[PDB]
């Protein structure tokens, strides 16, 4: 399934280039521009945990990119994405919520799969 096309086929998007955060871009978007950090975002994600045990949709998700409002991978992935784009994120425990977890939501060493629609983003 996704995560596992995600695993075998995505780019590496971290800078240290150590896996942590994997991607495909599933639907193309429009114009040359990808948000700068500071941009006010605009979002819908659907969002699981590889356990299977629980999962989150904005089914508008409103962040300031580059600003730690939201985990690493967020702050990476989106701002690569283009209006319109929709993308897979596959995110090791690193780039979301570590060892320490977010109980009892997020486990210690949890794995993050993420749907991500970049509607728009606006000049804070
Ligand atoms: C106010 C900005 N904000 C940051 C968050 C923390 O979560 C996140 O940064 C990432 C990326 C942006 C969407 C939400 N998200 C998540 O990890 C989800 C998420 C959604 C949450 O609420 C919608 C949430 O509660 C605040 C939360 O707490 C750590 C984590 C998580 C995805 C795996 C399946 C369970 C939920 C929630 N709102």
């Amino acid at each position: 399934g996704a995560p596992a096309t995600v695993t075998e086929q995505g780019e590496d998007i971290t800078s240290k280039k150590d896996r942590g955060v994997l991607k495909i871009v599933k639907r193309v978007g429009n114009g040359e521009e990808t948000p700068m950090i500071g941009d006010k975002v605009y979002v819908h994600y659907k969002g699981k945990l590889s356990n299977g045990k629980k999962f989150d949709s904005s089914h508008p998700f409103v962040f300031s990119l580059g600003k730690g409002q939201v985990i690493k991978a967020w702050d990476i992935g989106v701002a690569t994405m283009k209006k319109g784009e929709i993308a897979h994120l596959l995110i090791k425990p690193e780039y979301a919520y570590g060892s320490a977890g977010s109980l009892p939501k997020i486990p210690s060493n949890a794995t993050l799969f993420f749907e991500i629609e970049l509607l728009d983003f606006k000049g804070e």
